[PDB]
């Protein structure tokens, strides 16, 4: 049996996604301590799918910037490297303009069984798609 081989470790696309989403929800938390209680219960879970499906959709994008990091480190990378950049990308992306928008402009999105399914997966589960 042939093996078909992976586009990046599995091991090293779950610690950018764990982190990504953990640093996402870190300032989701910050921006609810504020504002959650004008929002209703479905709206914050809304916005707990935001941050995953944001980082879905932009997981090409950060893979440009991860690979150009990685090809800077004179060695070959290790878990921990992608950690660290999956921290840093957790962090550096300021979400709550994002949420100040759709609060402010009533567009937080309708809550469906889908975003529920994808905010009920472990980060290390949630699927992405390399391009």
């Amino acid at each position: 049996h042939y093996v078909e081989p992976k586009f990046l470790n599995k091991a090293f696309e779950v610690a950018l996604k764990v982190q990504i989403i953990a640093g996402f929800d870190r300032g989701l938390v910050k921006w609810l301590r504020v504002h959650g209680r004008t929002l209703s219960t479905v709206q914050k879970k809304a916005l707990y799918f935001v941050n995953r499906r944001y980082m879905q959709t932009h997981w090409a994008n950060y893979m440009l910037w991860i690979n150009k990091k990685i090809d800077a480190l004179g060695r070959t990378p290790v878990v921990g490297d992608y950690t660290r950049l999956g921290a840093e990308i957790g962090r550096r992306i300021d979400m709550a303009y994002f949420y100040d928008f759709l609060k402010d402009k009533n567009m937080i999105p309708k809550y469906l069984p889908y975003m529920e399914e994808i905010n009920r997966m472990r980060p290390a589960d949630v699927p992405v798609k390399y391009m």
